[PDB]
């Protein structure tokens, strides 16, 4: 409701942006910040000019802990002259559309907020712009390395709209908030196999990890599953809803003939009888491969990760695929497509309680001339 400081001097879009943060917080008006004095467009490293570094006495009256929020300039088109982002107008995205956000769970010892977040952000913002590749709700980052680089649990990320940011206009366009939420790799891997705005949604209920606004405890030594394993049930079910992300998977698998791009020898064959053999783990896909996947008419992939053999689990629905029903297994080189039809996928999973909820574990359909073994890896290791 009240101007800014000496206003004439903010640039438009970085003024929108901290109209916002004025909002949240009337009590800092002077947060301690992390900038860029070696600026990006002219060679620097650091492609977020400004870190905002807030604090919330969050809910826990509520119970929303107390937290440091954080906040990223660069994102967006905060100058507007084309220096690093294309003047886009009004109309659509301002920059790249968004502005990170992160909510770290405030600690004991802790009178000022820590700086690593605000590193973290400048390496996440480095992919972004040398890729040009756009985050948006629901999105995931193999980040692979404990965030704040120490021996910490929580080693992934995920994003959400942050919830008290609102979506402003600026001259150059609307910039949105995608609040980073720090996972266990267990946590993305769900969010790999389920969308991720429903797993969004289970950590908002768990409040540990976790919680409504989803605030990140760098502390948790243990996953949502083993803080309740109850959540494991609704990601099913939702895979059963929605279906399943996860397109295709490298793991350890094989398919034998059971009958009696490219070469180019311009000829691709079919097959009458197929063998189909996996591990452990990848035999553990299974049920997400069918139930999740070709149930929704989508496709699976599976590559061996030693060397080349692959097989393609396609549904009726997808188009280009050299399987029909009516010769359903087709093979070009040691990739064999396998076609199954909606009916009798209802009933391989009747037949199929594969994660006991023993090896070698065979399954027979003489019926369709399918044969799928479950069995321990040392023999993919031949």
């Amino acid at each position: 409701t009240a101007p800014p400081a000496f206003a004439s001097l903010f640039p438009p879009g970085l003024h929108a942006i901290y109209g916002e943060c004025r909002r949240l917080y009337p009590d800092q008006p002077n947060p301690l910040q992390v900038t860029a004095i070696v600026k990006y467009w002219l060679g620097g490293p650091d492609p977020l000019d400004y870190v905002s570094m807030y604090r919330n006495v969050g809910s826990p009256s509520a119970n929303i802990p107390e937290h440091w929020h954080y906040i990223s300039f660069g994102l967006s088109d905060l100058y507007g002259d084309n220096r690093v982002h294309e003047f886009t107008g009004t109309d659509g995205p301002s920059g790249f559309g968004f502005e990170l956000t992160f909510r770290l769970k405030r600690e004991t010892g802790e009178s000022a907020p820590p700086t690593w977040p605000a590193e973290l952000m400048q390496g996440l913002a480095r992919y972004v712009f040398q890729s040009e590749n756009t985050f948006c709700s629901g999105d995931h980052v193999s980040w692979h390395s404990p965030l704040d680089n120490s021996e910490s649990r929580i080693q992934h990320m995920l994003l959400t709209e942050d919830p008290q940011m609102q979506p402003v206009q600026t001259p150059f366009g609307v910039v949105t908030f995608l609040q980073i939420v720090g996972v266990c790799t267990e946590e993305l891997h769900s969010a790999q196999q389920w969308n991720g705005q429903g797993i969004l949604e289970l950590l908002r209920t768990v409040p540990i990890a976790g919680g409504p606004w989803l605030i990140t405890d760098m502390r948790r030594g243990e996953t949502i599953f083993e803080i309740d394993p109850h959540l494991q049930e609704r990601v099913d079910k939702g895979i059963e809803t929605d279906g399943s992300n996860l397109s295709g998977v490298s793991a350890k698998c094989a398919w034998d003939d059971l009958s009696r791009i490219p070469h180019e020898l311009i000829r691709t064959r079919q097959l009458e009888s197929v063998h189909l053999k996996f591990n452990q783990e990848s035999g553990a896909l299974i049920p997400l491969c069918l139930r999740g996947r070709l149930l929704h008419g989508r496709h699976f992939t599976y590559k061996s990760i030693t060397g080349d053999m692959a097989i393609t689990f396609v549904s009726t629905g997808v188009e280009g695929a050299f399987a029909t029903e009516e010769h359903p297994y087709a093979a070009h080189g040691p990739w064999l497509q396998i076609l199954l039809t909606e009916e009798f996928v209802e009933k391989m999973l009747e037949d199929l309680e594969d994660l006991t909820s023993k090896l070698p574990k065979e399954y027979s359909w003489p019926e369709k001339k399918l044969k799928v073994s479950i069995l321990p890896d040392v023999v993919f290791d031949s």
